[PDB]
């Protein structure tokens, strides 16, 4: 019944700030944060995700496997329990979720594969694990739709300065360039193959966010309603 | 409907001899053999089972918490099969594990930890990775019972030279030393407090394997009977 709707988009490209404006608008939707989001400022996950999430920074090749399968745990046991839990007696519940388990796969995952931070070994490994989770653990996780925040990785690398995350600063450009492109080959130009069927009829609607929408956001969310009437 | 029985016990005690024997004595009875077996000795789980096995004696405290999921996964995975491609119908169905979730995380995760090849993180994780894995995926694995197979770790040396196998050939002896150590506290002295309450509750039969009885074990198997009666 609740309508699950991921968040796609780059770093700094403006998730966080787009789902927490979503949120407040109406009382039947809800967000599930990225809960890497959280690891980056006290539970078990948070130390264990604050620990991987440096020794990911300091040494890629050895913390890659490790971090991405704790990243995409973490992220289904979030998202499980806000369908759960959130929305409760809702007439028009929407579920909106910061990135997904296929972001996390066919973006971060891929990219540290292809980047050489983990062998074969490990990306098949990675894949299998992902492939069976999604099976007998992740079923009610499939999305309806995706929003694409789409910027060029130029405006990307502009908000990171913004926020001021002493790890991320150290991020470079061509880094930006080649989630981009995984993004568009994803999600624009829907090129990608994927193991999950379903995806290539999932609807996606695609907004250009390079221009501020902090205080200008209507427009946006106007697309927003018009995609998900169509749901 | 289908008893579920764990066969316990150190490297090369035997378990693989007994539930081979217990399998052709009943179409009751029926196996499911180790992965972590299955890769010693070739479908897309067992390359990857060949290699992070390689490597895992290559270095250890490099590949122990990638081994320790795969293994883990590979084997909840394993049993669901046989636990739902099998014994159907039948009237007094039992499926008989080769070792269990239990072992994978109190006997060889606990001791890799132990011995320094995973650090917290990396522990923690798995922990927090198993409590999840087994839950959220595996409630219909609970043991009704676990049959433990008591062999010196100079027998094992014995037999692991016997096996043949020089991938795990020169096992040092004070290896099969502690993981002796660690079966006998969990199941004979009963000190070891799982995170499964019940484990502490299920009835556990112990079995002398030091003797040959490959050609004579008439009395391990009436013992066996014995004990499923009792479930
Ligand atoms: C060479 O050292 C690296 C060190 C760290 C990274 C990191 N990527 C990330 C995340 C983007 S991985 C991630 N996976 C997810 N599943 C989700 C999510 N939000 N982030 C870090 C937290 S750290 C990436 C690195 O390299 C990427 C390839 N080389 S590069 C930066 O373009 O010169
Ligand atoms: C120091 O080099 C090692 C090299 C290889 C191992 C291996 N352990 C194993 C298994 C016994 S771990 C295992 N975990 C499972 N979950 C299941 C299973 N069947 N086996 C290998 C297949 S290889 C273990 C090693 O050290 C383990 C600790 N030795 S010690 C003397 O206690 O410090
Ligand atoms: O329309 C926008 C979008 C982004 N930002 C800034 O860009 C940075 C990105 O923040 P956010 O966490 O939302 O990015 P995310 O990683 O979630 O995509 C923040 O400092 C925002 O203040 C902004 O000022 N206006
Ligand atoms: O009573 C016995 C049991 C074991 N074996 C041999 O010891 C080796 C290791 O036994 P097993 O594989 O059953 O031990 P496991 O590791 O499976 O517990 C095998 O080659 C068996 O042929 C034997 O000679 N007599």
């Amino acid at each position: 019944r609740i309508k699950k709707i991921s968040i796609e988009g780059n770093i700094a490209a403006g998730k966080s700030t787009f789902v927490n404006i979503l949120k407040q608008l109406s009382e039947d939707w809800e967000v599930v944060p990225e809960p890497v989001a959280r690891w980056s400022n006290l539970t078990m996950e948070q130390k264990n995700g604050g620990n991987v999430l440096q020794m990911m920074y300091e040494k890629p090749e050895r913390w890659s496997f490790t971090f991405q399968t704790y990243a995409c745990l973490s992220r289904i046991r979030a998202q499980l329990a806000s369908l759960n839990g959130k929305l409760k007696d809702a007439e028009k519940p929407v579920l909106f979720f910061e990135r997904s388990v296929y972001s996390d796969r066919y973006i971060f995952a891929s990219n540290l594969y292809e980047s050489e931070s983990m062998n074969e070994t490990e990306w098949t490994i990675y894949q299998d694990w992902h492939d069976w989770m999604n099976n007998q653990f992740g079923q009610s996780l499939e999305l309806d739709g995706i929003i694409y925040l789409q910027a060029t990785p130029e405006t990307c690398l502009h908000r990171i300065y913004l926020r001021g995350r002493n790890e991320e600063q150290g991020i470079p450009l061509e880094y930006l360039e080649k989630l981009h492109y995984k993004h568009e080959s994803w999600l624009l130009h829907r090129t990608l193959k994927t193991n999950f069927d379903y995806l290539q009829e999932v609807p996606i609607l695609t907004l250009d966010v390079n221009e501020d929408f902090k205080d200008k956001y209507e427009s946006l969310v106007e697309k927003v309603k018009e995609f998900l009437s169509t749901l």
